[PDB]
């Protein structure tokens, strides 16, 4: 997964 997947990047 990514690195801001959490919520800073909710969308993606």
């Amino acid at each position: 997964y990514v690195l801001w997947k959490r919520k800073r990047m909710i969308f993606i």
